[PDB]
Order: C-alpha cells, then structure tokens, then sequence
C-alpha cells in the first residue's frame, strides 16, 4: 500500500538520475506501475508502505561497473521512515556528500563506498545518532577531524577506507564507540599516526572483532602493535600489502578465537610462522601468499596442528617453501589448499588412510617425486593441478572414485600411464596430461561416460588411441590436441559426432587413409587446423570455406592432391609444403589476406605467379621453393613492405627480376636454381639494409659484381656460383660486419604469432627462426658440410687476383673461388684467418708460391688447390699432410 507523496518522491529522485543501463527501468508513471513494492530495488513495510530499503547497489563484473550518473534530489527527506541507503558503487555528481542525510531521523545502515564523493565529511552527522553500520570507505573524502563520531554511540561497523587520513588522535575518539565491533581504515596511511601508550592507556574498553588495516605502509612490527591489546575478543584480521618486515609478531599466537588471517602481499616475512602458533584452535583461514615465508612444510603443518579440525582454507602460495606434504588428511576440515609456485623438493604420500575433504588443491609449479598417492581418498575434489612437477608412476585407478572434477592438470609429469576408470568421470570439462611419458593404449572404455569433456590436451606423449567403430561419443569438444597420438591407420572416425571444434590438432599422428567424404566442412568457427606429418590424401579445395577465426592452417607433410585451397583473409601462418598438389595459383590474393608466413614449397603447382601481392600486406615469409613455376616475376613483389625471407630457389622462372626497392626489412633472399636473367640488380646494395642471406646460384646474370653490395654489413651468405658473371672480386669485403668479429654473432632472425584459443584459456604461441629454416632447407643441397658463414663466387669468368683484405677476415667460415680464371698468388695472409673449416681455390690460373702461413691454420676441414701454375714444396704441418694426393692434383710443381 504506497503512500502517493513517497511515490512522487520517487519519481522526483528518479528524474535527475540518468540511468542509461536499464536500472530504474521498472520506474515511471505508467499506470501499470503504480506500486511501488515492487518496484525494484525499494522494500516497504507490510502494515503500512513506507519506504524501509533504498538499495541501488551495482556490482563489478570482469573493471567495468553499471555506474549511474546524476544528482541526489533532496526529495529523499519525504521517506520519514527509511532505515537502509545503499549506494554501493554509483558515480553520481562528483561532489560533497549531501548534507540532508543527516536528517533521516531512522538510519540504520548507510552504505556509500566506492563511489566518487569528495571533499570533506558534513559535520551533521552528529545527528545521525541512529546509525549501526557505516561504510564511506575507498571514496575521495578528506578527513582532518573526527569529534562527529562521538555523537554516533550506536556503531557496529565503520570503514572510512581510502580517505587522505590526518586524524592524529584517532584512537581516544575510535575507543569512545561502546558498541563497535568491526573496523575498516583501510588504505588511510594510519604509519604516521601510531598511539602512544599514554593515549593507549587513556581510552575506554572496546572489544573490537574484525579489523581491515591493509595497504598501510606499515613495515614494522612496532607500528601496529596496538591491535595486539584487543586480544580478549579478535576473529578476523587483515593486514594484506602492508610491506611488513621480519618475523611475524609472536603475540598473534595465544590470540584466541581468531579466524581470519590475510597475510598477503608482505615484503620479507623471513621464517614464517613461530612455534606459538600451536595455541590456535580455533583457525579457518590463513592467507600467506607472496610474502617470501621459507619454511619447512611439515613443521608449518605440527605448528597449527591445534586447528586440525577447523581450518579450511590455507594459502600459502607465490612463497618460497621446502620440504614434502605428509599426512594432509588429518586435517579432516581444509578445503582450499594452494602449494603452487613454492620450492618444494618432497614426495606427496598420504600414509594415514583415512579420507580427506579437499575441493581444490594446486601443487603446479614446483618440485615433487615419487608416486601420486591413492587419489580414492579424495571424493570431493573439484579441480586438481599437479603440472609442472617431477611425478613418476601410473595414474592411479582410484581417479574414476572422484566423479566431481572438472579440471585435470597433470602436465609436464613423468607420468607412465593412464587408468581405464577415467572413463567414469562424468564432470571432467579439461583433461590435460601434455609432455608426459604416457606409453599404452586408449580403448573407449577410457572415454565411455565423458559426457562433459570439452578439452584434450594429451600432446605429445607416447600413446595410442584407438576407438572400435560403431563407437558415438558422448562429448562435443571445443579442443582437440592429440599431437603425437598414434590415432590407427585410419581416419579417426570419431569426428563425424564432432561439429562445433575450434582447434584441432591431428598432427605427427599414422595415417594413411584417403580423406572421408563426411569430412566435407569445418566447423564455421575453428581458429588452428594442423594436419601436418600425417599420410592423409585426397582434394582440400572444399574444406577451407573462409572462415573469420582462422589462424593456422597447417597441412605439411601429407599426400593431398589437387587445386591450391582458398587462402581465408584471417589466417596468418598458411602452410602446405611437402605435399602433391598441382594447377594454378593465381586465387591466392584475390582478396586480402593477412598472412604472416605463406609456404607453397615442395609442390607440382605451375603457372605464372599472379599479379596480386599488391592485396598481401603483411606477408614476412613467402616460400615457393621446389615447385615448377614459370614466367616473369610480378610487379607486385615490390609491394610487400614487411616482408622478410623470400625463397624462390628450383622453380624456373624468367626475365628481369622486379625493383624490390619498398621491400625493408628484408633477410632472406634465395633465387637459385631458376632462370633469373640480365644485371646483378642495383636495388640490392642500395635498399635492403638488413639483408644477411643473399643466394642466387644456377641463374644466367652476367655482368660485373658491382661494389655497392658491399654496404650490407649484415651479410654471412653470399651466393653467386655458376652464374656468368665476370670482371674483378670485389675489394670491399671488411665493410661485412659478421666476418671481421670472430665470434660474433647476429641478432635473432625471428618472427612470431600469438593467440588465445580456450575457454580454460590457452596460450598458442609459435616462434619461426629462419636461420633454421636456412639450414633445414640447405640440407637437401649439401649432404657433406653446409656453414652459416659462406662467401661463394665459384664457377664464373672472373678474372684479376683475390684482393688482399680477405685477409683480415675473422669469422668466415667457407670460401669457394672455384672454375674462375683468377691470376696471381693466393692470400699472403691467409694465416690470420681463425676460424676457417672449407676452403676451395681450384681451377684457376694461379701463379707463386703456397705461403708458410697456412701451415699455422687451425681448424680446416677441406681444402683444394688442383690445377693450378703452383710451385712446390707443400708446407709441413699438422693438418696439412692428412690431405689425400687429390686435393693438390693437377700441378707443374
Ligand atoms: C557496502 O557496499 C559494498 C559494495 O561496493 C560492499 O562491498 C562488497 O561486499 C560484498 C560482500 O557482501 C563482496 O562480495 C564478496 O566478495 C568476496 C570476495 O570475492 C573475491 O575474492 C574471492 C577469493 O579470491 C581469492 O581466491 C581466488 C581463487 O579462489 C583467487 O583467484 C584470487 O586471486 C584470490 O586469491 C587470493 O587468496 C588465495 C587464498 O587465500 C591466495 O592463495 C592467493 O594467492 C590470493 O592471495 C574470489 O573467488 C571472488 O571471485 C568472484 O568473482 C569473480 C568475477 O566476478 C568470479 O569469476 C568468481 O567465480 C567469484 O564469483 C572475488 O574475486 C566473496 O568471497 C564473497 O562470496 C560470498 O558470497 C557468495 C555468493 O554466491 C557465496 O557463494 C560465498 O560462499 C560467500 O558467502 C562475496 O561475493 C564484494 O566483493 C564487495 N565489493 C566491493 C567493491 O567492495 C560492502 O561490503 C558494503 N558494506 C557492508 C558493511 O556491507
Ligand atoms: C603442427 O604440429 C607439428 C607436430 O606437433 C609441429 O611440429 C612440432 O612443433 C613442436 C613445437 O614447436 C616442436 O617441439 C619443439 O622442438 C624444439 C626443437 O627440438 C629440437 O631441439 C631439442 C632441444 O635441443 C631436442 O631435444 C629435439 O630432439 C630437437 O632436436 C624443442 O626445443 C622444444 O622443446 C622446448 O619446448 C617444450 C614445450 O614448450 C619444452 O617442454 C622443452 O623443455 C623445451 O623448452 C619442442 O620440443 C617439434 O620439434 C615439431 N616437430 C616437427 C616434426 O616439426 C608444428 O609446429 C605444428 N604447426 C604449427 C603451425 O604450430
Ligand atoms: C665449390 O663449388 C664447386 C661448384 O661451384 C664444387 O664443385 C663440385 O664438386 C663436386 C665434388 O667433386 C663435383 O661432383 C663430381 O661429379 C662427377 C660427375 O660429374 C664425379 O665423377 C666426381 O667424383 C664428383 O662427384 C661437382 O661436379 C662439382 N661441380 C661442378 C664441377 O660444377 C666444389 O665441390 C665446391 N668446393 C667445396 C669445397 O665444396
Ligand atoms: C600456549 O598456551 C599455554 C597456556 O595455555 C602456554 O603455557 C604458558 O607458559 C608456560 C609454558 O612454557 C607455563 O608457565 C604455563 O604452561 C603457561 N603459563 C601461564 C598460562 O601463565 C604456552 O607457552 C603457549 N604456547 C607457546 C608456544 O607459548
Ligand atoms: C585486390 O583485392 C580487391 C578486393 O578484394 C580486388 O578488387 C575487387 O575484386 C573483385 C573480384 O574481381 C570485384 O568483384 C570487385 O569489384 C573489386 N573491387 C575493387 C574496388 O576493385 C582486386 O581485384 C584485387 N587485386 C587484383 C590485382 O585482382
Ligand atoms: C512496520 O511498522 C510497524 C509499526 O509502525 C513496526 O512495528 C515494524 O517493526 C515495521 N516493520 C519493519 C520491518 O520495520
Ligand atoms: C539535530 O538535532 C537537533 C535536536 O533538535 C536539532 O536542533 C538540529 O537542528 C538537528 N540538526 C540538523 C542539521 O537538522
Ligand atoms: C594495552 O597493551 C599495550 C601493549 O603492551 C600496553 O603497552 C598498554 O599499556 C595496554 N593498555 C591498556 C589500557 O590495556
Ligand atoms: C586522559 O583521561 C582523562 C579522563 O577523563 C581525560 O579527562 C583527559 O582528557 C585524557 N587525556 C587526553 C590527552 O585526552
Ligand atoms: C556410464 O556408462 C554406462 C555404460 O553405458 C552406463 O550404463 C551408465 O549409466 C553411465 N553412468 C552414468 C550415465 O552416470
Ligand atoms: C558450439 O558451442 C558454443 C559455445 O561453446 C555454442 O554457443 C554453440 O551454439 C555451439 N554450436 C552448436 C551447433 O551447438
Ligand atoms: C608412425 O610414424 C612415425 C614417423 O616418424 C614412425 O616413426 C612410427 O614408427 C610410426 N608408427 C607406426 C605404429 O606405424
Ligand atoms: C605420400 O608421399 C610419400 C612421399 O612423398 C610417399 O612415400 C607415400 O607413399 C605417399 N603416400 C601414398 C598413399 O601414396
Ligand atoms: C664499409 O662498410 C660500411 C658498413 O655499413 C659502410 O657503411 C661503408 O660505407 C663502407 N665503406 C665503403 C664502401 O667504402
Ligand atoms: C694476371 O691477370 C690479371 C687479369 O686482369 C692481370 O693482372 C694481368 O693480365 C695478368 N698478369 C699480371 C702480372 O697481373
Ligand atoms: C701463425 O703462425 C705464423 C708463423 O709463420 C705466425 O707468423 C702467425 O702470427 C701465427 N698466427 C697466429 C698466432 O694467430
């Protein structure tokens, strides 16, 4: 029965609020919304409808929060009878507190926290005699007096967090407060305003319970000493980023009937808890983390052996602690235990048999051995973390007796097997057992009741899955990792029952099975699809379909077969090297495609490349290597302005290279073994700053080698053999960087992708080096050596002598002048050269004298001087005469 005058009362207050959020919305004068019990967020009385609770609360939700914004309309005055006023988290006008609030006559709760109210404190309130609970906290009130407080002599709970403190006599006004019992000064600074024992002794008796004196800069044990004389009567107290230092005080010990004990976030809490801890009984909560405790566990465990019974939730994570977890199931209480990230050395044995209560233990990210102990003493565990440890053993079977757990971690274990009762978890929603050994067999009892499972990590692990048919599964997984994972010769014909996958992950799997009709289209939102190392075949034309989420696209290593896939705009690692496929690729920039690394290589694809990478943008390695293309280059390889390796080498192309003078940032640049024809290009000294690896082998160029290409001073590989050049070697080789400092080595050649693909969050990260892909893809020319430091100009018509500044060379690791027709006497110098393994000067017309320098070489491995106008007498040294009689064939000496 609402009265008409608190109703416009409402509706007034409602009118100068701008609730843009949907709040207030049940508000309004329509007549359908007339009373105004109802109405949300207002609670009235029964035998007459005046208004008792105002509560416009918000809440946090991850930070964001449904915030109003408007002005407190003294309107509010007419309610006469309100004994509630929430408003929790609002941002109203940003301004004093209103002083009508004083005169409400009825309070019994005023809650406005975590709002945006400044200025001072009204001096009214010292008519809100009628206040219980009080709480102004984490506002930007300033507070420089406190004889108000005096007046309200009915408190039980008073929290001015988050005020610019200055109060000095803080505890004579507190203590003048009979009746409260919870305190919260909160972030007040209160490290400069500490009691002395006169004002200690000049104060009232107050028997206060709770007290929340966190982020103060407390620091000493001094400071805050005088919590330790409410000790007749104290259950919960926080004392969380006060960055305290040294020992915790041993008075909290003998401080009965404490509950609550948040520790957390302390600078150096050196030893951890002292031997009075044993006095307790009576905890349920003790947050230790990050604090830096180092303490041996078990000893942690007898010193609050008086609370057995009673704890419930123990921290003690982000600490460093040593020592093994014995006998944790005569706790018989605790729910909540968090070991992680310590420095635990021990085993985990249970030893005591009888049952525990645990619903969430976290020992990841530490050191542990031996077994896992019997799990079936544990039927109440709702996520279990035991990654990032040394744990060898069996799974033990007893992990189908849980039927509650919903997050399994046991990662980065030694574990040797996985039990059959896992198929009996019917709530498991994450299984996780990646980089273990895991040796066995998975039938589908082990899978029989997943009802819930919605990811499987069991990556790279010696095992193997194989489900009979006529086998429907029960789950619909998000994620499926099974790298590694023998999946049966072939098909795993459990993914036709799957059809809502994001990632999927079959490679390094046996199969060699053509690809199954039903396996016609992903699921429309699927973020990695690695298929690589497998011997799948068929037609992928129609499986891409250009989805949005795409990311990776992995089908390396297989026997597909067929025209090019259509490359979706999204992806950006796009790779299909050592496959069987054929045609044309001219859809491959149709539409913008953002792919970092695109690999073609290994494939019977044909045609003219396109003219198309103007639509390419962010392109760092293209690789069409080893696929029998043919025509002119494009005009738009120039275009791409973040590209970084390119490898076109074995594909018989034609004409004039294209300008690739916009393409910076460029490293790798292989063209051999193709067709390439005219004038060493101008562009490559100029531009192309950052240039190391510049191949160029088994191309008709012709021309000198113009100098300019010596502006590199990146370059460790150059490659120039058989290809018609001629004129003189360049005499600018020390402007090089990475040859002149011995062991000098060159920043990191990387690229890399990142996501995020989970619902239980998953890091993907993947990081190319193509110095890597350097030496993997030179292992198909070279069989004998191949070196990360390699000047190469052999079999060309070069003419004159081998300057004298090769000499001074530090680091250069192979030299091939080989089929030239150079003319003078080898490097009088050449032992200056260290760390020489190859080394090839023949066919050519060389006159003198070999020098006794080289006799004093160090490391070479192969060397030939055949044919050649030498003289004799070889020097005598050490590795020299362990050379065979070819290696200086084909002399007049
Ligand atoms: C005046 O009004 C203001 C309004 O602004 C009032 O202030 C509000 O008061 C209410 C109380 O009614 C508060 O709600 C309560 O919040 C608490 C705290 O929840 C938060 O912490 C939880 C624990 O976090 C630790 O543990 C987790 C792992 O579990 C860890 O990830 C954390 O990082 C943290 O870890 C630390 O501690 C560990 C163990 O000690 C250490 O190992 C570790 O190293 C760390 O040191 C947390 O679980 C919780 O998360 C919730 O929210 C997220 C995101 O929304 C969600 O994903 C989760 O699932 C959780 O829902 C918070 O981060 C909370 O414990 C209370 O729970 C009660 O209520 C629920 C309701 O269902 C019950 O089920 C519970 O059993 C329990 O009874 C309650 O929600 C509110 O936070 C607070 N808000 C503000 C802004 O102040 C004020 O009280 C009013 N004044 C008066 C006088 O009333
Ligand atoms: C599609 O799927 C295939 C198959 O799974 C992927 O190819 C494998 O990718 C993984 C992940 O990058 C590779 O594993 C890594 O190999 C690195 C190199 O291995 C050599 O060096 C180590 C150390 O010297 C030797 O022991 C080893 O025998 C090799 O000689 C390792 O250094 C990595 O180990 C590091 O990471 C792991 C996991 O974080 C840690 O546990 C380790 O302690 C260490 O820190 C790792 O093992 C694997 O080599 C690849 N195999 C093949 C055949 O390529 C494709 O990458 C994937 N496609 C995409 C796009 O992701
Ligand atoms: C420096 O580069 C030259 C080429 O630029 C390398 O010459 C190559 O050397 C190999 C090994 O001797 C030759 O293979 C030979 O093939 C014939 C058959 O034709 C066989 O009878 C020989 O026994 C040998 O296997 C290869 O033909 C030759 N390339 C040529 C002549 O073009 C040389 O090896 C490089 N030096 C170093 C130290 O690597
Ligand atoms: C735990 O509480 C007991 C008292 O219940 C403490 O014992 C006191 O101190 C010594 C023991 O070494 C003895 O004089 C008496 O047992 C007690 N003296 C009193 C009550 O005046 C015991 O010291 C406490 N534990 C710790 C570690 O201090
Ligand atoms: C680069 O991409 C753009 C956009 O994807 C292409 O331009 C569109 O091409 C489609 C297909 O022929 C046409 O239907 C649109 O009308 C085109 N729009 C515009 C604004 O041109 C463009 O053809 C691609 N580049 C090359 C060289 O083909
Ligand atoms: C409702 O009003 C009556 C009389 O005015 C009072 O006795 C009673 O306590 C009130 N109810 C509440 C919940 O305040
Ligand atoms: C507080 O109560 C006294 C008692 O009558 C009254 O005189 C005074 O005006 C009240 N304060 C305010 C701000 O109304
Ligand atoms: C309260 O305890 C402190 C801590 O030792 C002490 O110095 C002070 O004299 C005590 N005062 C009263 C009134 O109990
Ligand atoms: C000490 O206590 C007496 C007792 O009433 C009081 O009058 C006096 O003001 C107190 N001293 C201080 C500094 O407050
Ligand atoms: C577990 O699987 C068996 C095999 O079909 C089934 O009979 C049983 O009902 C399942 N348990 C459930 C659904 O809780
Ligand atoms: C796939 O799962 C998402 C949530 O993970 C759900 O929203 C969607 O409806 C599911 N798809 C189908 C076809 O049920
Ligand atoms: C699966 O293929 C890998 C490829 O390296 C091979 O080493 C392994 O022996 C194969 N296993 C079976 C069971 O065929
Ligand atoms: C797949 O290719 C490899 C080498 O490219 C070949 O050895 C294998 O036989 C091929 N598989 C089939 C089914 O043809
Ligand atoms: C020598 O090499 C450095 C390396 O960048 C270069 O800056 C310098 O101009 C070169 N000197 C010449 C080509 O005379
Ligand atoms: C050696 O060959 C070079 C070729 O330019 C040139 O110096 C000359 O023709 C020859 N003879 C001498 C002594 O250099
Ligand atoms: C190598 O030996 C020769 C001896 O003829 C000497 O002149 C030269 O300095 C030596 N090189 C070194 C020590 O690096």
């Amino acid at each position: 029965l609402c009265i008409e005058k608190e109703r416009d009362a409402l509706l007034e207050f409602k009118r100068g609020l701008s609730d843009n959020f949907g709040q207030l919305s049940t508000w309004g004068d329509e007549e359908d919304k007339k009373e105004c019990c109802k109405w949300k967020g207002i609670e009235c009385n029964k035998t007459t409808g005046h208004v008792i609770v105002l509560d416009l609360h918000n809440a946090f939700t991850c930070c964001f929060a449904p915030r109003l914004t408007g002005k407190l309309s003294p309107s509010l005055l007419e309610l006469e009878y309100l004994n509630f006023l929430d408003l929790s988290v609002n941002e109203f006008e940003r301004s004093e507190i209103p002083r009508f609030i004083c005169s409400f006559k009825r309070l019994e709760y005023l809650n406005l926290s975590s709002s945006f109210f400044s200025g001072l404190i009204p001096t009214q309130f010292k008519n809100l005699t009628s206040l219980r609970i009080l709480d102004l906290g984490y506002n930007n009130l300033i507070v420089k007096d406190l004889t108000w407080l005096s007046h309200l002599s009915s408190l039980e709970l008073l929290s001015l967090g988050g005020s610019d403190f200055q109060v000095k006599n803080w505890f004579q006004e507190i203590t003048k407060l009979p009746l409260l019992k919870e305190l919260d000064l909160s972030l007040c600074g209160l490290s400069k305003l500490v009691p002395s024992p006169a004002e200690i002794a000049n104060s009232s008796l107050i028997s206060l319970s709770v007290l929340h004196l966190c982020c103060n800069e407390f620091s000493s044990s001094a400071k805050y000493s005088w919590l330790f004389n409410f000790s007749t009567s104290l259950t919960s107290i926080d004392l969380s980023n006060n960055q305290l230092d040294g020992q915790i005080d041993d008075r909290f010990g003998n401080l009965m009937y404490l509950e609550h004990l948040n520790l957390a976030n302390e600078l150096n809490l050196k030893g951890g808890i002292p031997s009075s801890f044993g006095n307790l009984t009576r905890l349920r909560y003790l947050d230790m983390s990050n604090t830096r405790t180092y303490q041996w566990l078990p000893e942690l465990f007898v010193r609050l052996s008086g609370s057995r019974k009673t704890l419930e939730v123990l921290g003690l994570n982000d600490n460093s602690m040593f020592g093994s977890l014995v006998d944790v199931t005569r706790f018989s209480a605790l729910k909540r235990l968090y070991l992680q990230k310590n420095v635990l050395n021990g085993f985990f044995m249970e030893r005591f048999g009888q049952v525990s209560s645990l619903e969430y233990l976290d020992l990841s990210d530490n050191q542990m051995r031996g077994p896992l102990p019997d799990l079936a003493l544990f039927p109440s565990l709702r996520e279990l973390h035991l990654g990032s440890n040394h744990f060898n053993g069996r799974i033990p079977q007893g992990i189908g007796k849980l039927s509650q757990l919903k997050i399994l971690d046991v990662s980065s274990n030694r574990l040797e097997g996985l039990p059959e009762s896992m198929g009996q978890l019917s709530n498991l929603e994450s299984f996780d057992a990646s980089y273990n050994v895991l040796k066995g067999t998975i039938t589908e009892s082990h899978l029989s009741n997943l009802s819930s499972l919605v990811d499987l990590d069991l990556s790279f692990n010696s095992l193997a899955l194989k489900t009979s048919i006529d086998w429907l599964p029960p789950f619909q997984l998000q994620v499926i990792n099974l790298p590694s994972c023998n999946l049966g010769p072939s098909f795993p014909k459990w993914l036709q029952s799957q059809n809502n996958y994001t990632v999927l992950d079959i490679s390094l799997a046996n199969i060699s099975d053509a690809l199954p009709s039903w396996f016609s289209g992903l699921p429309p939102d699927i973020k990695i699809l690695n298929l690589s190392n497998n011997q799948i075949s068929g037609r992928v034309s129609d499986l891409i379909e250009n989805a949005y989420d795409y990311m990776v696209i992995d089908l390396s290593s297989n026997n597909f077969s067929g025209p090019l896939p259509l490359v979706p705009t999204n992806v950006q690692i796009f790779y299909l090297h050592k496959n069987q496929f054929f045609g044309s690729i001219s859809s491959i920039c149709k539409s913008t495609t953002g792919a970092t690394s695109l690999d073609l290589s290994h494939n019977q694809f044909s045609g003219e490349l396109p003219d198309c990478w103007m639509n390419a943008t962010n392109l760092a390695v293209l690789n069409l290597a080893y696929n029998n293309f043919s025509g002119k280059l494009p005009q738009s390889l120039g275009s791409l302005t973040n590209l970084e390796a390119l490898y076109m080498r074995q594909n018989s192309f034609s004409g004039m290279l294209p300008s690739l003078s916009q393409c910076q940032s460029l490293q790798i640049l292989d063209l051999g073994g193709n067709k390439l024809t005219g004038r060493i290009p101008a562009w490559i000294g100029t531009d192309l700053l950052n240039l190391r690896i510049l191949s160029l082998r088994f191309n008709k160029f012709y021309g000198s080698i113009s100098p300019i290409i010596c502006q590199l001073q990146f370059l460790q590989i150059l490659d120039l053999s058989a290809n018609g050049l001629a004129g003189k070697i360049p005499q600018c080789f020390n402007n090089f960087t990475l040859l002149h400092q011995e062991n000098g080595l060159g920043e990191p050649m990387e690229f890399l992708v990142q996501g995020f693909y989970g619902k239980y969050p998953r890091h993907y990260s993947y990081l190319g080096n193509l110095l890597v892909q350097w030496k993997n893809q030179e292992a198909e020319y070279k069989n004998p050596l191949t070196y990360l430091k390699t000047i190469d100009l052999s079999s060309n018509k070069l003419v004159g002598g081998i300057p004298k500044e090769m000499a001074e060379m530090r680091g250069l690791k192979s030299l091939n002048l080989s089929r030239n027709d150079l003319n003078g006497s080898i490097i009088k110098g050449i032992g200056q050269m260290k760390m020489l393994e190859s080394l090839d000067l023949s066919r050519n017309q060389l006159s003198g004298m070999i020098p006794k320098d080289l006799a004093n070489l160090t490391f070479i491995g192969v060397l030939d001087l055949s044919n050649n106008h030498l003289s004799g007498r070889i020097p005598s040294s050490t590795q020299l005469q362990t050379f065979e009689r070819s290696s200086y064939s084909g002399n007049a000496q």
